[PDB]
C-alpha cells in the first residue's frame, strides 16, 4: 500500500529513532498516524521496499497497524497506527505507582498475543523490548517496529559488540553466532516481561553490555521483580533456557499466561 503523501498532515514531532525523525499526523484528516521520515543513509532502502509486501499483510489487534509507505520521494515515509501513550518503557516508568498486578499480566498478554501471531507467520521481530512496544489511549500494549532491524545501516546497531545492539534482550546464540529465530524473540519476550514487572527498570543495570553477555553465557538470569508472583516468574524464566530448543513457543506462553489469569 503506497500512501499518497498529499493525504498526510504533519502535526507534531515525536522524537528521533534509529531511522531519524518521527512525526505525529493525520491520514485523510481523520486517522491519527505516526510517520517515520527515513534519514538518508540510515536504511537499506532497496532491500526494505523489496520485502515490504509481507509487512503489509501482517494484521493483528496487538500489532501496531501499518498504514503503508511513501517511496516516490526522499525521505521515504513509513506510516503506522498512532499510539497516544507512547512507548511502553516510558509508560511503565511514568505510571509506575498506579499499576495493579493484574494490569501487568494483561500487558504481557497483549504482547504475547501479537508475538504468537508473528510466530504463526514465521516472522521475526528481532528487536522486541519495551521501548519497541507502544501504548494506546486505553492502555492496550501493541508490538511495534517488528522486522525493521533487518534494514538498519549503522554498525553500532548491527554488530553484536556495537553500542546500540540490543544485547540485554539477546540470547547466547545471537550474541555468539547471530542465530536469530523464533526462540530469540522468545528470550527477548522474557526480558520484556521483566521490564513490565520491574515497572521499567533497565535489565542488568550497572553491567556493561559485554559483562551482560558474559554473565548470561554462564547462566546468570534476571532476578524476580517484587511484583512478579512465582508463577509469573516461572513463565518469564522459561524464556531463558540456555538451549533454544528448550524454550517455549508463544502459543505455550500464551496458554501459561491465561492459566495464571484463570487462577486469579
Ligand atoms: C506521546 C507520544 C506518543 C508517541 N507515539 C508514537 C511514537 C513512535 C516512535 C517515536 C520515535 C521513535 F524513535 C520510534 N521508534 C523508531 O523510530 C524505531 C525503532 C526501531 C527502529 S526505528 C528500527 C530498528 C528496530 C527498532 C517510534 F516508534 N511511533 N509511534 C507512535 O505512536 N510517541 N510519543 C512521544
Amino acid at each position: 500500500w503506497e500512501i499518497d503523501p498529499k493525504d498526510l498532515t504533519f502535526l507534531k514531532e515525536l522524537g528521533t529513532g534509529q531511522f531519524g525523525v518521527v512525526k505525529y499526523g493525520k491520514w485523510r484528516g481523520q486517522y491519527d498516524v505516526a510517520i517515520k521520515m527515513i534519514k538518508e543513509g540510515s536504511m537499506s532502502e532497496d532491500e526494505f521496499i523489496e520485502e515490504a509486501k509481507v509487512m503489509m499483510n501482517l494484521s493483528h489487534e496487538k500489532l501496531v497497524q501499518l498504514y503503508g509507505v511513501c517511496t516516490k520521494q526522499r525521505p521515504i515515509f513509513i506510516i503506522t497506527e498512532y499510539m497516544a501513550n507512547g512507548c511502553l518503557l516510558n509508560y511503565l516508568r511514568e505510571m509506575r505507582h498506579r499499576f495493579q498486578t493484574q494490569q501487568l499480566l494483561e500487558m504481557c498478554k497483549d504482547v504475547c498475543e501479537a508475538m504468537e501471531y508473528l510466530e504463526s507467520k514465521q516472522f521475526l521481530h528481532r528487536d522486541l523490548a519495551a521501548r519497541n512496544c507502544l501504548v494506546n489511549d486505553q492502555g492496550v500494549v501493541k508490538v511495534s517496529d517488528f522486522g525493521l532491524s533487518r534494514y538498519v545501516l549503522d554498525d553500532e546497531y548491527t554488530s553484536s559488540v556495537g553500542s546500540k545492539f540490543p544485547v540485554r534482550w539477546s540470547p547466547p546464540e545471537v550474541l555468539m553466532y547471530s542465530k536469530f529465530s523464533s526462540k530469540s524473540d522468545i528470550w527477548a519476550f522474557g526480558v520484556l516481561m521483566w521490564e513490565i514487572y520491574s515497572l521499567g527498570k533497565m535489565p542488568y543495570e550497572r553491567f556493561t553490555n559485554s559483562e551482560t553477555a558474559e554473565h548470561i553465557a554462564q547462566g546468570l538470569r534476571l532476578y524476580r521483580p517484587h511484583l512478579a508472583s512465582e508463577k509469573v516468574y516461572t513463565i518469564m524464566y522459561s524464556c531463558w533456557h540456555e538451549k533454544a530448543d528448550e524454550r517455549p513457543t508463544f502459543k505455550i506462553l500464551l496458554s501459561n499466561i491465561l492459566d495464571v489469569m484463570d487462577e486469579n
